[PDB]
């Protein structure tokens, strides 16, 4: 299996086709004056199995990027392509909330299921949309290395979610860290936080907000050294300002969005889904 | 038959849904703080064939943009969606010019087939590209259009093609102006541009090389005033100030592209290919 | 005195050399792969006194390639510099609106007082924003030019300002059409339009709100044919679909910024402030 | 001395005030419809000396930002302000290398002299674009963080300079790692790579294709594990693909640009200049 390079996870690609011990697939990657995406695999495939590791960070050209790619590996002899987006974009809703409007996953898992024969994310926020796909939807989590990042540096601390809607992320981490678990419902629906160390983990932090509340409020009832972590660091303009003055001691990421602090990798992760 | 507002062609949608004399559908267009598209079809839709207008300047935004919002069409019972896309993008090639490239129209044209039922596009630049679609692919010609908007500035010109491949948008033209035509094979094939009005025509002028460079030259041959028209004004970065140095009168184009000079509209053309 | 184009004002700096007589400077502007703006004078510089015409629709970059130019032309001898931004970004405000807040306009009127002997600028939203400038600041009025356009197509109309503020521009328009003229205070304040075609106009329309809304209740008085026009056609987003679908005629501005609507031309007005 | 946070380094500028052992000020931070920029010190401010950390990846936001910065903060009693550019824009060259360009860091250097009292960058190209400053032009060495990084990886390795101008780096690694050093004249000076490991090590990686060619060749020479190191890790495009396929073991920057390896912080050799 070739490991082909997306122009938006050079890294993590190169990561893990080291991991799986195989030589990385040189792709050319350029916009024409136009700014219309180029691509071209340049070494030569013998192989029939590729796998393309493009993340959607900026996300029409991850979608665009990856068509181009699909074609250009199928008319080259591949038989089976692999998407892995880490961070897979127009995914977070189920359904409409409104009428008029479109479910993007829908309409793009259909793209999906005929370029590729098989699509892997890490960290989906919404698990079910998988049942807009008609190959096989495989998603991987990487709240255990999180976890394992943070155990290094917190004092029997309690891990919280954000929310009610992350707290199987909050108990993941929770077991790895022989830690309690809550979540805000606002306070911890149980626990307290006077004198104690907090990781708070969820999988997605945009603008901050519930993040800097849930910070500011737990530092007030007391909370001591805490740590905010997120499997896809969007920190979209001021967030982590906003982060750092309610009073974190950290935010940490990881490697499938870029980011400031996309610290953690999730290389092993994907290798062991593949 | 309803006109849906792409977000790139709101005005041209406008003109169309005013010469069919339909009610122009509310569309919203937004974007998240991702920067995600959010689209919307906020008036009611009884009607169940839609007509969606959005040229491609911004290629990218514009191909997931269409994909979304003909998810919501189907999703409200719209049973055929023709497509008008008055600039193409991703369709200048035929074919690949290097192993391992991909034919980026191909893979476009398969989705493309799959959302909607038929596609009108204005003046390709390859009218084989048809061959990769399984659907019914329409082009106008807004040629016409360029030529009736110089006839009346123009003194007995010699209509030229910036090279032979441009040899019928200068014969076309030609025939609305009565005037002779020919090629610059550099200068013209046949024609002499000693003390003579020219109309310089192309399809598309994006650098402005093979432009300002054809100005300059039948400057020299003593051209007199020169007027440059292309349906395509993608005018690249300092494009119209190349083209004005090298003298010419004036450079108008179309509505398909946004640009400083869109002056004539493909309104009326579209409208005869629905 | 040579027009020198800046990158977002090349078909306006043109129309302008032309009215002037002057021969238009080939001016090169292009990007390096990191994104940094190039600029440069191709053309030899005998004069000693330049006129930059670039609008800022693309803000910051029209205040560095602005930046980048003043310095290569008196780094040529140009002993005096002229700027015409037809559409000055960052001039919204007059003072704070909260403490820690900037003056952006004074900000950056500091640097304009220092890299050109004269400022102009058309229709600005404050007028106040001059006394921040040490250097003369002069504005052109392109009403006038709107009022000419929309007289051929409006039965005896009724010119409203959106609210108040804009009551000048309504009062001038007025003037040329032989109008009467009012404002919305939410309905008019004076005026009534039952059967009657409306001309509205405003300095700007960025979000289309205040303009969709006026032209919905005035299509409940009973308006008939009704014509917005501004000078600058910022129309983000969705806001040309916005006032379509409110049932406005036709939308029309200026070319200070770059739209689908940019129908009348500021150049003459800038002629006469040279 | 408060520390204000400029968009572009937010993780940086924590870094730093955590380091100086001082509150970080919270910065507001945001685009307005227009996409123009929005700032606010929103913390109180007694102190009267700032430090601003904004690195420029995105030119002219960061030039922009850093004005509007600069002006809130006078407005608010500041005296003195420190401007720390990790990655300074437009500085990469002296001087004209044709005639009617500009000198950009000539034009933005009395800008910054006349905002900021001092000014701070890690590693320019050039050293003599402080002789443009009137205010003073402090620079820092990231070099030794950057080998002390690799030391832990690499086995008595040669380091090299990927071409005469960075021998110093080279040189300064050198020390760092009691290795010997050389430059690539193409081939090493006077070394030789057979069966050794080797630190390419140079300030900027744009384009990847100075480096891809050093690894190419080095690896030709039988060279064994081979490491890359920049500073600015500008690595356009793919330029990581590039280097990978190349061969190189690593590649690795620092945070003054934002990369998917910017691996070494710059915080401490910015501590220091403070």
């Amino acid at each position: 299996m070739i490991v082909v390079s997306g122009s938006q996870s050079q890294n993590l690609a190169f990561k893990v086709a080291k991991l799986l011990n195989t030589k990385l697939t040189r792709v050319e990657y350029k916009r024409f004056p136009d700014n219309e995406i180029y691509v071209r695999i340049v070494d030569e495939i013998n192989d029939d199995e590729a796998v393309i590791i493009n993340t959607q960070k900026n996300q029409n050209d991850a979608i665009v990027e990856t068509i181009l790619l699909c074609d250009a590996l199928r008319d080259e002899g591949v038989k089976k392509i692999t998407l892995v987006a880490p961070y897979l974009a127009y995914a977070r809703q189920d359904k409409k909330f409104n009428p008029g409007e479109a479910i993007s996953i829908r309409a793009l898992a259909k793209i999906y299921s005929n370029i590729v024969d098989k699509l892997i994310t890490i960290n989906p926020h919404e698990t079910h949309i998988k049942d807009f796909f008609t190959i096989p939807f495989i998603y991987g989590d990487a709240v255990p290395k999180l976890a394992e990042y943070v155990k290094d540096k917190l004092n029997d601390p309690i891990v919280l979610a954000p929310d009610k809607g992350a707290l199987e992320f909050a108990k993941t981490a929770s077991k790895i860290l022989n830690a309690e678990y809550d979540y805000l419902e606002i306070a911890p629906k149980t626990l307290d936080a006077k004198d104690r160390d907090v990781f708070i983990v969820d999988d997605i932090i945009s603008t901050g907000g519930t993040m800097a509340t849930a910070v500011k409020l737990l530092k007030e009832q007391g909370a001591k050294k805490i740590i905010a972590a997120c499997v896809h660091p969007v920190l979209i303009g001021d967030a982590l300002n906003k982060l750092y003055s309610a009073g974190v001691e950290e935010v940490v990421g990881t490697d499938t969005y870029l980011s400031e602090v996309s610290k953690v990798s999730v290389a092993e992760v994907i290798v062991d889904l593949l």
